[PDB]
C-alpha cells in the first residue's frame, strides 16, 4: 500500500503546503473575452487578474479540468509506485471537475481512485487534503479515510458576501434570490453553502452590516463543535478580509484555530468584485 492525495486548482492551497507534501494539482482555467486563456497556478498574479476582469467588456469564463487531465495525474502517480489515490475535488453543486475526477478513476488502469466531493470550495476544500495527508501519515487506509472526510462533511460549511450578484446570475451559480438580481438597492446579499450549493440566506441593509452577519451566523454553528477551524476566504478588496479576520482572532477564544486566506482566478470570476467568505470546520485541521 502507498497513498497518494491529490486535488484540483480551486483548493487554493499555498505553495509551501504543496511543495512540502508534494501535491499534484489538476488545474481549471479561465478565458477571458480576448481570446487570452490562463491556468490556475500560485505563479500568476492575482492582481494582475483582477485588473483584467475589471477592464473586460465580458465578463470571463472558466474551465474544470478536462477528464484526460485528470488521467495523467493519476498515471504518472500509479507510475511512482502509488497504489491508493484520494483525491479531494470542488463541490459537485457548481462544478462538474469532481464528476470528471470521478470517471477519470474508473478509466484508469492499474491504481485504486477514491474522489471525494467536498460539497465547498477554496481552502475550505483544502482542509479536506490536509485531513486526508495527515491520516495517510497515521497509517489509515482509504475507506478509513473517506469515511473520517464524509463525517467531518457533516459540521463543515461557508457564508459569504458579494458585492453584485451579476457575476453569479451569469454563470447560473447562485440557486433562488432571483428577485434580488439587479434590486438590491445599497442591501447587500448574505449567502451561504447548503449541500454542495450556494443559496439565499439574507439581505442586510449595508456591507458593514453583512459582515457582522457572516460573523454572527458562523459562531452560532460553531459553538456547538468540540473543535473548530475558521478561515476568512478573502477576495480584492484586502482590508474587508483583513478586519473580519482581526475581529474573529478578538472575538474568538484561542482554542479556535481562525486563518487567512485569499481565493483564486476561478471563483473571482464567478464572485465579481468584493466576494468574502467565511467557513467553518468542526475539526483541529493541521496547516503546517
Ligand atoms: C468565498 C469563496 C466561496 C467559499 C466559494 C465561492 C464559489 C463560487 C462558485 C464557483 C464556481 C466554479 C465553477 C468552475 C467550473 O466548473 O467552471
Amino acid at each position: 500500500m502507498k497513498i497518494a492525495v491529490m486535488t484540483d486548482s480551486t483548493s487554493y492551497l499555498s505553495q509551501d503546503l504543496i511543495d512540502k507534501y508534494n501535491i499534484q494539482i489538476a488545474p481549471l482555467s479561465v478565458t477571458f473575452d480576448d481570446g487570452k486563456n490562463f491556468t490556475e497556478s500560485n505563479e500568476i498574479a492575482i492582481e494582475e487578474f483582477y485588473n483584467k476582469m475589471a477592464s473586460s467588456q465580458t465578463i470571463p469564463t472558466t474551465s474544470q479540468p478536462a477528464i484526460g487531465e485528470w488521467i495523467t495525474k493519476y498515471e504518472m502517480l500509479r507510475d511512482q509506485g502509488y497504489t491508493d489515490i484520494i483525491v479531494i475535488c470542488l463541490s459537485s453543486g457548481i462544478s462538474g471537475s469532481y464528476q470528471s475526477s470521478y470517471q477519470a478513476g474508473e478509466m484508469v488502469e492499474g491504481v485504486n481512485v477514491h474522489a471525494f466531493d467536498s460539497k465547498l470550495a477554496a481552502m475550505i476544500e483544502g482542509c479536506y487534503v490536509l485531513r486526508a495527508i495527515e491520516m495517510v501519515e497515521e497509517g489509515y487506509e482509504p475507506q478509513q479515510i473517506i469515511d473520517d472526510l464524509t463525517n467531518m462533511r457533516e459540521h463543515t460549511g461557508a457564508y459569504l458576501i458579494v458585492d453584485d450578484l451579476k457575476n453569479l446570475q451569469k454563470s447560473g451559480r447562485i440557486t433562488g434570490a432571483q428577485a434580488w438580481v439587479g434590486t438590491l438597492l445599497k442591501m447587500k446579499p448574505v449567502l451561504k453553502f447548503e449541500d454542495g450549493k450556494i443559496i439565499p440566506e439574507e439581505k442586510v441593509r449595508t456591507k458593514k452590516r453583512a459582515i457582522q452577519t457572516l460573523e454572527k451566523k458562523v459562531l452560532d454553528i460553531v459553538k456547538d463543535f468540540e473543535e473548530v477551524t475558521l478561515f476568512v476566504i478573502n477576495g480584492d478588496h484586502f482590508e474587508d478580509g483583513q478586519a473580519l479576520y482581526k475581529k474573529l482572532q478578538d472575538d474568538c477564544p484561542s482554542a479556535y484555530q481562525v486563518a487567512y486566506s485569499e481565493f483564486g482566478p476561478v471563483v473571482a470570476a464567478h464572485l465579481g468584485s468584493g466576494g468574502l467568505g467565511l467557513g467553518y470546520v468542526g475539526r483541529k485541521i493541521r496547516l503546517t
